[PDB]
C-alpha cells in the first residue's frame, strides 16, 4: 500500500501525481523528478533548459530499465525549468529529469526524499541538492536513512512512527484534495 501525491506546477495551471510508499515523508522532499518519457516534460520545460531536455530524453530512450534503475550506474538528470509547489508548506521544489524513474511504474514521478532514500540521496549528492533528515536515527548527509524512526522537521507528524505519520499526512491530503491512499 502507498498514496498518491499531487504537485502543482509553479507559475502554470499545470499539476502532475506521484506514487509514494512514504507520504509521511513529504516534508523532506527536497526536489521532484519525472522519467524523460513522462507527458508533462515538454509543456513545463524552459527554454533555456529545452535543448538539455531534448538531448538527455534521447539519451535516456538508449536505456533499457535495468540499466536505468542498476543502483551501481551513475545518476544522471537535468533540471526542466520549472518548480513544483510542496502541497504541506507552500515550498518550491525543482521539477528534474532522470532516468532512474521509469515512465511505465506508478505515475511515472516521484518525490524524491534524498535523506531516506538510496537513489535519491546518490541523485542529490550528484546534484549538489539538499538533503532533509525528517527520520532519525542516522547522518543523512554521509548515508541515506533508509530506516524507521520518529519524524521530525515534519510540523505535525513530529514525533510519530510511520504507521502513525502515514496516517496523519494521508489524512490532510485527503482532506486538501491533492493526496489518497493507492494500491
Ligand atoms: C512499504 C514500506 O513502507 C517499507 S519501509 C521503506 C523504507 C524506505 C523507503 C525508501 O526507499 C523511500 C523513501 C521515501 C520515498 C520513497 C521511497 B518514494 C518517494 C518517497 O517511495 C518510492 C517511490 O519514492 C519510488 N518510485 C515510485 N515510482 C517510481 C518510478 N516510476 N520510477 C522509479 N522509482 C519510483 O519507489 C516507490 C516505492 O517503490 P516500490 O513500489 O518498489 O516499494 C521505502 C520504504
Amino acid at each position: 500500500t502507498g498514496a498518491n501525491v499531487t504537485f502543482k506546477v509553479k507559475g502554470t495551471d499545470k499539476e502532475f501525481t506521484v506514487f509514494t510508499t512514504r507520504p509521511d515523508t513529504l516534508f523532506g522532499a527536497t526536489f521532484t523528478v519525472l522519467a524523460p518519457e513522462h507527458e508533462l516534460v515538454d509543456a513545463i520545460t524552459s527554454s533555456e533548459q529545452a535543448e538539455a531536455v531534448a538531448d538527455y530524453k534521447h539519451q535516456a530512450s538508449l536505456k533499457s530499465d535495468l540499466v536505468r534503475t542498476d543502483l551501481a550506474k551513475e545518476k544522471t538528470g537535468v533540471w526542466t525549468g520549472a518548480y513544483a509547489i510542496n502541497p504541506v508548506n507552500g515550498k518550491e521544489m525543482p521539477i528534474w529529469i532522470a532516468d532512474y524513474v521509469l515512465a511505465s511504474y506508478g505515475t511515472g514521478a516521484v518525490m524524491a526524499v534524498p535523506a531516506h532514500d538510496q537513489r535519491d540521496w546518490e541523485f542529490a549528492k550528484q546534484f549538489d541538492l539538499p538533503i532533509v533528515e525528517v527520520l532519525e536515527g542516522g547522518n543523512v548527509e554521509e548515508a541515506a536513512y533508509t530506516e524507521d524512526g520518529l519524524h521530525v522537521n515534519s510540523d505535525f507528524l513530529d514525533g510519530l512512527n510511520k504507521e502513525d505519520a502515514i496516517a496523519k499526512i494521508v489524512a490532510s491530503l485527503e482532506e486538501k484534495g491533492c493526496g489518497q491512499e493507492k494500491v
